[PDB]
């Protein structure tokens, strides 16, 4: 139950890249057949489309979404989910702490998240888990 997250904080710009097996987010590795499959896909799509909620960005930072991409056949019009987010924060000084607590609540099949961070300070790695879901930005 292992996802990657790449974070990049340069000034106003916050970039988030999630790479996860479909299993963690949707509950299965096939394309969507049954009603129960189509409803799990739609629940995951709706959640991944609200990144300020899923990554619990603090409202005080003034974060807004400039772009977001879901790359998977599950989310196209016709075995890995990629989710790319470009955010812009009016007060990025207030981004002190990234919490994946909400990601773990909304996708409880995710047991561990490997985070890479890149910032004016350099590169930083951490393994996050429901137990310790926080990372100093």
């Amino acid at each position: 139950g292992v996802a990657q997250l790449n974070v990049a904080l340069d000034g106003k710009t916050l970039e988030l890249e999630l790479d996860s097996p479909a299993m963690n987010l949707v509950g299965f590795e096939h394309a969507a057949s049954t009603d129960a499959d189509k409803a799990a896909v739609a629940k995951a799509r709706a959640q991944l489309e609200k990144p300020l909620e899923l990554f619990a960005l603090p409202v005080t930072a003034g974060c807004s979404v400039a772009s977001q991409e879901l790359r998977s056949p599950l989310f196209g019009d016709k075995a890995d989910i990629h989710a790319h987010y470009q955010l812009s924060c009016e007060k990025p000084e207030l981004l002190k702490l990234l919490t994946l607590a909400e990601f773990f609540k909304r996708f409880p099949a995710t047991q561990k998240i490997q985070v890479q961070l890149i910032g004016p300070d350099g590169q930083k790695g951490a393994d996050l888990a429901p137990a310790s879901a926080e990372l100093k930005l």
